[PDB]
């Protein structure tokens, strides 16, 4: 039996400079590590089993908000409700379904790179990574392109206020404006359904309600955009400091795919998944009572050294690339195929117009830690 609970202060983890060092510090503390109210499960055997066991490791108990909120479709649901949502949404998010959008997404990506390439410099987060996901979101779901500025502003306000009592007056107005904006859209799509996703999920044999589509739309905006922003930054960072990799990847979709898998493996934008247990569980000989809040450490598992595909290094070769940067079990990222499509498009079109570039002088990449983001703070790039 394990009766001595390791405890760490989250804010002291050495995470700003090198995530490998940060996750190793946590993993080496033990299979179960208590930090700031949560039990972190750090080892592959436990993390993957837990992700794969929604009955025991509940998402709803960890993620259902208080009050009477918009339903967080499907993130905050357990089976059987979760299973229905995933069955309904799966066909719209498959590689084959999303591949049909590629000409449009490529055209918009090319235009975004076009405006940057002539400058010889940029700060890649503010100037591209922060803007690109919402741009493609408007394209994918048929929203007015001129609404990008205010939609990004609403998203940023809602994300920043989520973890914080005492909401600022500006914060509540932004949340209300976003809700009103999305509500009008969803109602129009129910009355006049086009061939698009948000229309089609509201009709057919098992239609979603307007409130369900509103909750889904909110979730896609809050969970599906900044995650890709973070991955764009890490993609361009690693390319900026690896000239021969840049050369190899230009016009090389097969290897760009491999590179993107490595970026998501090594710098997963959501490196832990929260759950609450529904019955006693024993992890590493330690028994946790029912109702225990746990955080499952996917990013640590991806780096645990247990095979050649799980090291702290960027590994471009090897016949197999696999990881849990998109999660695992039934909640595995609904948008994983979209994220891959968008990231590979971005890298390819960036290298087509900006094949050679470098970090600005005396720049040392860091994330803000602790914070609500595992993205780079900034990324100053130079070329020409
Ligand atoms: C590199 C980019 C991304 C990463 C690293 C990422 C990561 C993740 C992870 C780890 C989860 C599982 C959370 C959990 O188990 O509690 C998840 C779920 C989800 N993601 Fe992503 N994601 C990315 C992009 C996207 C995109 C582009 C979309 C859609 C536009 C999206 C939509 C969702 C949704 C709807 C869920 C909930 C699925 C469910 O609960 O069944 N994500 N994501
Ligand atoms: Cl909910
Ligand atoms: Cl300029
Ligand atoms: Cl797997
Ligand atoms: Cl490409
Ligand atoms: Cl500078
Ligand atoms: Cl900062």
């Amino acid at each position: 039996g394990s009766f001595y609970l390791p405890r760490l202060e989250y804010s002291t983890l050495p995470m700003a400079v090198d995530r490998g060092v940060g996750w190793k510090t946590l993993r080496d503390a033990g299979p179960v590590v208590f930090m700031n109210g949560w039990y972190y499960l750090t080892r592959r055997e436990d993390v993957l089993a837990a992700l794969r066991n929604p009955k025991v490791f509940s998402s709803r108990k960890a993620l259902q908000p208080p009050g009477n909120p918009l339903p967080v479709v499907p993130l905050a649901f357990d089976p059987p409700e979760h299973t229905r949502y995933r069955r309904i949404l799966q066909p719209y998010f498959s590689p084959a379904a999303l591949s049909k959008a590629l000409p449009s997404l490529r055209r918009h990506t090319v235009a975004m790179i076009d405006a940057i390439a002539g400058r010889g410099e940029c700060e890649a987060m503010a100037d591209l990574a922060n803007l690109f996901p919402f741009q493609l979101f408007l394209v994918l779901y048929g929203l007015p392109l001129e609404d990008r500025d205010r939609l990004i502003g609403w998203k940023d306000a809602v994300i920043a206020m989520s973890d914080r009592p005492h909401p600022t007056e500006a914060d509540v107005a932004a949340a209300r404006e976003l809700l009103e904006y999305l509500t009008a859209m969803v109602a129009e799509r129910r009355r006049n359904p086009g061939p698009d996703v948000l229309s089609q999920v509201q009709i057919g044999e098992d239609p979603l309600s307007e409130i369900e589509v509103l909750g889904l739309s909110h979730l896609l905006i809050l969970a599906g955009l900044d995650t890709v922003t973070a991955a764009v930054g890490f993609s361009l960072l690693e390319l900026a400091r690896r000239p021969q990799l840049r050369a190899m990847l230009r016009d090389n979709p097969k290897q760009i795919r491999v590179f993107i898998e490595e970026i998501v493996r090594l710098e997963p934008s959501a490196p832990v998944a929260p759950r609450v247990t529904t019955e006693p569980v024993t992890v590493g000989g330690m028994t946790l009572p029912a109702g225990s809040p746990v955080r499952l450490c996917m990013a640590a598992v991806n780096r645990d050294g247990s095979d050649a595909m799980s090291t702290d290094e960027l590994v471009m070769d090897g016949k197999v690339h696999r990881h849990w940067g998109f999660g695992g079990g039934p909640h595995r990222c609904l948008g994983s195929h979209l994220a891959r499509l968008e990231l590979t498009l971005l890298v390819g079109e960036w290298l087509n117009q900006i094949p050679d570039f470098e970090l600005a002088p005396d720049y040392a990449p860091e994330i803000r830690f602790p914070s609500k983001s595992f993205a780079l703070k900034n990324l100053p790039l130079r070329w020409s």
